[PDB]
């Protein structure tokens, strides 16, 4: 009954994002907007392009102003779900937004008739990746932190807070001249956005840029966090990612452990190619990088006391934190009590902070010959199982627990020769996961222990998910399992 695919016709796939509330999915594509049942059917269509269009002009695009405008597509740029609306940024009219009605993805509810430079929100160029987080301010009010890629005027912020819904809401996707991180040589930095996300009361990025600091100006992963109360980026600080000491040196995707939210962020990092292109095929390979939160958080923690109260010299010995971006700005010898009168920084505070020590993780998972592209990651009865995706549209399944190498317990094609989306999201029971390449989206189930139907079959066909549920008769989920006496398939030691 329910499909089981959706590959639409005459367009490539941009981004996915689920509805927690209805279960409703939305798709990000070239010149078109879709809304999705859970089980995949089709309710309702957008177009979104092509347009009239020339990145050197400014929204509306006007002919007379405008006469190098000529039809141009419209990939999907940010496509998130927020209470009210469907937030969706296009790549055509300087990254632009509007909002939605969910379920009801053909009524618009804002879309600024005449806007401004300070509402060019997303990267105006496809081939530049954008990253968005939903959030609330301190009265609940929605808001939209966006990790906007350099586009080669593109001179906008790469990191910004922007009103969802503010008092005139004609002024809605602008962020208050404040509310921004302002880097000088945009350029020369070269932002990468890979993720947004947020724990506790911050917000944190997930990116690559050049390490400027380094004679060798390569580009270097990073993580990066600010108060989600911040209206001024004061509590900004930036740690280099290392996954193993800058082997792979380019991070690619990464998740959170699901089920609800973890504490551990999963980070699938490739070593790089002579723009910063991961080295293709079997000369390249694949990392999987576990970092847990508070340990980034501990770091970011000890990077702002240094710079506020030590110089960011930090004692013993020294050198642990800077002013990043050449902005003008220095470590102090602030109060002690600065730290806690002042968490997320104030007027007085040293800012934009960052770290000379990098966050160092060992990979779980080494995959010579594999360039990762997306990773989604759950815990099924207490053990981590990773789903993850790579640049030829497979999906591997990994069990992570105790004594187990990065191996995967199966692989298969989603669709051959073409990249898995970042945008890897469970359904609301876990019990599928939603996989997109450029050209089909597919509801996979988890497991499918149902398809052992003797204890033999189901313990010989090792899943992590798997296991025989003696008094159902049943190969279950151990959840299924009732707790009874349940035969796990990476652990039988007889008796069947
Ligand atoms: C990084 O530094 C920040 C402070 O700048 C640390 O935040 C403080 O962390 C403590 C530890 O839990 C928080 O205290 C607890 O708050 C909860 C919330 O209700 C309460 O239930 C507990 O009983 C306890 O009071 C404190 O509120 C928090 N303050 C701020 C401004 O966030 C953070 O924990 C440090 N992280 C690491 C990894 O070191």
């Amino acid at each position: 009954l329910p499909p089981t695919a959706f590959t639409p016709n005459g367009t490539y796939l941009q981004h996915l994002a689920r509805d927690p509330t209805s279960g409703t999915l939305y798709l990000g594509a070239t010149n078109f907007l879709f809304q999705l049942s859970p089980g995949l059917q089709l309710e309702a269509t957008v177009s979104t392009g092509p347009v009239l269009d020339s990145r050197d002009c400014l929204p509306p695009v006007m002919p007379d102003e405008c006469p190098q405008a000529q039809p141009t597509n419209n990939p999907n740029q940010l496509l998130l779900v927020s209470p009210g609306a469907l937030v969706v940024c296009g790549s055509v009219h300087q990254g632009v937004c509007e909002q939605r009605r969910l379920g009801q993805l053909e009524q618009l509810l804002l879309r600024p008739e005449r806007p401004g430079d300070t509402q060019y929100v997303a990267a105006n160029d496809p081939a530049v990746s954008t990253v968005g987080l939903v959030a609330q301010g301190l009265a609940g009010e929605p808001l939209l932190f966006v990790g906007r890629g350099y586009t080669s005027g593109g001179g906008i912020p790469p990191i910004t807070t922007r009103a969802l819904w503010p008092p005139d809401p004609q002024a809605a996707f602008s962020y208050e001249e404040t509310a921004k991180l302002a880097v000088g040589r945009l350029s020369e930095y070269s932002h990468h956005f890979v993720s947004a996300f947020a724990r506790g009361a911050s917000a944190y990025f997930l990116f690559l840029r050049r390490d400027l600091q380094a004679q060798s100006r390569a580009f270097r992963a990073y993580v990066s966090r600010v108060c989600l109360r911040d209206q001024h980026y004061y509590s900004y600080v930036e740690l280099p990612l290392a996954c193993e000491g800058g082997r792979y040196g380019l991070i690619q995707a990464a998740a959170v452990a699901t089920s609800a939210h973890g504490e551990v962020l999963f980070a699938a990092f490739s070593s790089a190619a002579p723009p910063p292109s991961a080295a293709a095929g079997a000369s390249g390979a694949s990392a999987l990088c576990a970092f847990p939160l508070d340990e980034v958080d501990r770091l970011a923690n000890r990077t702002r006391d240094a710079c506020y109260t030590r110089e960011g010299r930090a004692e013993d010995g020294t050198e642990v934190a800077y002013i990043e971006y050449d902005v003008n700005s220095d470590c102090a010898q602030l109060p002690v009590d600065t730290l806690d009168a002042y968490p997320c920084g104030s007027d007085h505070t040293p800012s934009p902070m960052a770290s000379r020590v990098p966050l160092e993780a060992t990979p779980i998972l080494e995959w010579p010959g594999i360039q990762l592209t997306a990773v989604a990651v759950t815990m099924e009865d207490g053990h981590t199982i990773a789903f993850l995706g790579d640049s030829q549209g497979q999906l591997h399944r990994v069990y992570l627990g105790p004594g187990s190498d990065g191996h995967p317990y199966s692989t298969q094609s989603i669709q051959q020769g073409s990249a898995v989306s970042r945008d890897l999201t469970f359904d609301g029971t876990f019990e599928h996961l939603y996989v997109m390449t450029q050209s089909t989206l597919l509801k996979v189930p988890v497991a499918s222990c149902a398809q052992h139907l003797d204890c033999a079959s189901c313990l010989a066909h090792r899943d992590p998910y798997c296991g025989w549920c003696v008094l159902l008769g049943r190969c279950s989920r151990r959840s299924e399992c009732s707790p009874e006496q349940w035969l796990w398939s990476f652990q039988p030691e007889l008796g069947c």
